[PDB]
């Protein structure tokens, strides 16, 4: 008398198998590669974990099924290429959001390492975290985009306009990029991700500016998917901000987000300032959102985010054959168990694709690499490519780009 899970389409992701004749047990098809969000029951068909505990009263008929919104085709090559990342880098964990810029929806939710529900004995309390949901990391390079959104419409900027990116000291602190350079623009301050060009940006608005524009797009908010451990991040609410504060915001310094947070940020970024909803049970259609940012200005700057998968980005690892990708990449500092900086680092890659008319929002995690590269140009943008290219190729998306 226990309901059945499935994907999008119906594919079978937690059925009620009977095994002994007339008692019936439970039996995930996918197994590790949809753990997580997934979950397990115990032998009194009660949920424990996942969506067979969030879901579990209307599972057993207080019996109806359940259809997500995951596509397991795209759960699979999600995983298939995040788990094998973790492990070839060497990293603590690692996840990966999928998300539909046009409902919200969640195609696709993945870490690694997993655990087998099929046999979860010895596999701790740990492990069965949904990194997603419950890791809070410092964003860093990737809210940049935000702030060239901000200097748009504050008017502080216009879309050809040069920056000096010398470096410079506020305060006691100094800034400087990983490559120094005299000058850049708008499209070069994100392609090569100048933590000069957007601090100088932060100092030259209030500092609600970018609270607000950050919140708009989702950060520091509740992602209401239902889930355990789902956490809302940890964000500034200074009534008082040096000017060190305000020039490290710009760059992802003062505030902690969730995967399916950053998630949000980019299904927002791709939708051209429509805030829609998370959801991860089939959806129907409309799902119209709010408008958190004008149109014109989000498309300028996807626009400026395809030159980071182009010759000269810090994500060009990333690229895809035949279409056009917006994307940003980013590397951050892990804290410590002490509150302060380590030698550990978080490596990012988020974007949507295809530039033209971006469908689908992907972010990619990675805990504390170490084998040889620790930031997300080189660790996480190549991730990016395998699954997105992946991910149009299933979708049958129409080849974008000319190459
Ligand atoms: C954005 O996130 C931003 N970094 C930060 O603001 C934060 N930390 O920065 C770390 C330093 O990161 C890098 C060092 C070196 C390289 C690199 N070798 N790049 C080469 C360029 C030419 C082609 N080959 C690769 C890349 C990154 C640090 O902690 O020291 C930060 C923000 S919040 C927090 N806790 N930390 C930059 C530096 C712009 N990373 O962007 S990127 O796209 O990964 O390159």
């Amino acid at each position: 008398s226990r309901g059945m899970i499935t994907d999008r389409s119906g594919r079978p992701l937690a059925v009620s198998v009977p095994v002994g004749g007339g008692e019936s047990r439970r039996y995930y098809p996918s197994g590790e590669v949809t753990a997580h969000l997934i979950g397990f029951t115990n032998v009194d068909s009660q949920g424990i974990e996942g969506v067979e505990k969030s879901f579990d009263k209307w599972l057993t008929g207080q019996a109806h099924n359940l259809a997500l919104s995951i596509d397991e085709r795209l759960q699979a090559l999600v995983y298939r290429e995040l788990n094998n990342a973790v492990a070839f880098n060497k990293a603590e964990s690692g996840s990966a959001v999928l998300v539909d810029v046009n409902t919200g929806e969640v195609l696709a939710m993945a870490n690694s390492p997993s655990y087998n529900p099929n046999n979860l004995s010895g596999t701790p309390k740990e492990a069965m975290r949904n990194r997603t949901i419950t890791d809070v990391f410092e964003p860093g390079s990737t809210v940049k985009p935000m702030v060239v959104m901000t200097a748009l419409q504050r008017g502080v900027v216009r879309e050809n306009s040069v920056l000096n990116t010398i470096p410079y000291r506020i305060n006691g602190h100094e800034i400087k990029d990983v490559a120094r350079y005299s000058e850049l623009t708008l499209t070069g301050v994100l392609q090569k991700s100048s933590n000069v060009g957007v601090s100088k940006l932060a100092l030259a608005m209030p500092s609600s500016a970018l609270v607000d524009t950050y919140s708009r797009f989702g950060l520091g908010k509740a992602t209401n998917l239902g889930l355990v451990g789902e956490r809302s991040g940890l964000y500034p609410q200074k009534q008082r901000w040096s000017d060190i504060e305000r020039a490290t915001f710009s760059f992802g310094y003062g505030l902690m987000v969730t995967p399916l947070q950053l998630a949000r940020v980019y299904a927002t970024i791709g939708s051209y300032g429509i805030y829609r909803p998370l959801s991860i049970t089939k959806v129907d259609p409309p799902v119209p959102g709010e408008r958190v940012f004008p149109e014109s200005i989000v498309r300028t700057v996807v626009h400026m985010m395809e030159s980071v998968a182009l010759p000269g980005g810090g994500g060009v690892k990333a690229a895809i054959k035949g279409y056009r990708i917006a994307i940003k990449t980013g590397t951050a500092k892990k804290v410590g168990p002490d509150g302060r900086y380590i030698n550990k680092y978080i490596a990012y890659t988020a974007g949507v694709a295809p530039a033209s008319q971006p469908r689908f929002a992907l972010v990619v995690v990675i805990n504390d690499p170490q084998a040889g590269k620790y930031y997300g140009g080189a660790v996480s943008a190549p991730v990016f490519g395998a699954i997105m290219g992946g991910v149009l190729r299933t979708m049958n998306i129409e080849p974008d780009a000319l190459t």
